[PDB]
């Protein structure tokens, strides 16, 4: 079998100085 | 021939000052 | 043969006071 | 013969008077 | 042979009180 | 065919004082 | 005459050991 | 005075570990 | 001065052969 | 001088085949 | 006059076998 | 108060014998 390592995934949201309605379209589909 | 597998996974999410029209639209097509 | 597989899922959420207009649209679809 | 290890679990969120007006959709598929 | 396969993924999201409304688009397919 | 090495990807969202109003659109197909 | 205020939820899948292995991230704020 | 509120939501999905990791991701906020 | 108010969600996953998805990310930010 | 609020939400998903790379990445924001 | 507010949004997925790796980026702001 | 008018948004995939690799980016960030 194949060997393998652990991971890490880490997500953190918050917005300082709310206002201003900002727009983000991203799109990063990995490869395998 | 010996294999293993770890993870971490940290979810953090506060929404703070205030109100605000935004949005955020993001895809991360995870792979193997 | 032996097998091993490890993980740790946190989640925190909160909101100070009330609601906030805002939308966050991440999709992270991710992989065992 | 499938072998795994113990795992760890945590959630924590605010208790929102009427359900949550804007928010935030992360989707994090997962293993059970 | 020996192989180890993993990664590491941070996410950090904070939208800083500017001018009205900027708008990011980015895509990035990949590559075989 | 080809040994993984370890690997760090960062996501980080911030608007970045630009002037009143700014768009940007970028899409990055791959090679053959 | 009493003010009407009801709602209509219907649930049905065939969960077989763990979900599709796919995912639906799909956030629809709203307010009841 | 007097008014009416009603809602519809339907959840109709067959699911067995399949094949295949899709993955689509949708953001629809919405008001009121 | 009669007020109505109605809304509808409708999901519908077919088996056999998991459902499309391949990596869709859709961000539709409503009207404040 | 009566107002009326409808809506409407359905996702459809049926795909046979088999796997598909395929990739989009839209933002819809709106107007203010 | 009158006043009414509707709308309607819908997202169908069906495919045969589509060629090897397609993708596209869209990002529409708006005007103020 | 205002009249008010309504929309309709359709998302439907269904490849059409497109190219092999195709990449479309299109970004509409602009005032008149």
């Amino acid at each position: 079998g194949y060997e393998v390592h652990h991971q890490k995934l880490v997500f953190f949201a918050e917005d300082v100085g709310s206002n201003k309605g900002a727009i983000i379209g991203l799109m990063v589909g990995g490869v395998v």
